[PDB]
């Protein structure tokens, strides 16, 4: 499928090659579009754009394989697997539950994750 | 580096695309090798090639990451992790340590494996 959550799965892996890729994430995310990875929100363009910078600093290279389904309720859920090696060379996986709300546009306007893999 | 353990692990995703590429195990593993990958050894070229053909028949697309060292009595170390969707369309993660014994030829006649995160 080709969902605002798999276009953002598509995009982490291409991002973290090439990060002026996350120039792209006004095609997915509304603006003041809300995400919560782990603990902390991010709300709005600009802060989600320099927390996604940061981020894939951190990594060196990634590869992600991801399902999704449509809820009832027309919220947006993928499974998400990860690998990577970050930037300081250490290795790491990962996996996880994405959530994402859209709006009548498709684009999302909130997204949230929960590990059952953490990473490490 | 490239060493004959990372030859295997290169090999890995390369297989599980194209499972012919495993007629390269020769060049990798000494004839009459023995691997153990979790619990049961496999000993020599055709009975690892026909384990390898199986092992990558039950994956659709991998995607693995290695740190390789050579240990002080010439044991081969790799630190791994990898990411994948399984044949049956599940996803995964694994991550652990390979240890290879090498001959004089540098092909490895005894491997084994050690699960620091099991497949999940
Ligand atoms: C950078 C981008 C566009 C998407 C990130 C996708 C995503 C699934 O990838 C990881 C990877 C590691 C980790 C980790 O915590 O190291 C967490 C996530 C959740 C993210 O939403
Ligand atoms: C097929 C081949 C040439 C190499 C496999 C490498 C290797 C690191 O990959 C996995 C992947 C999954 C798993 C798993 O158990 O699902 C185990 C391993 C150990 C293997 O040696």
């Amino acid at each position: 499928t080709h969902t605002a959550l798999d276009r953002y799965m598509e995009l982490a892996d291409r991002a973290v090659r090439d990060p002026s890729a996350l120039a792209e994430l006004p095609t997915i995310f509304a603006p003041d579009a809300t995400v919560t990875l782990r603990d902390e929100p991010v709300t709005g363009m600009p802060a989600i754009m320099e927390f996604y910078r940061v981020f894939v600093a951190a990594v060196a290279e990634s590869k992600h394989y991801w399902t999704t389904t449509i809820l009832e309720d027309g919220t947006i859920e993928s499974h998400w697997v990860v690998a990577a090696r970050r930037a300081d060379g250490s290795l790491m996986t990962a996996a996880g539950v994405e959530h994402a709300t859209v709006d009548t546009d498709g684009l999302i306007t909130n997204l949230r994750n929960r590990y059952t893999r953490t990473p490490g």
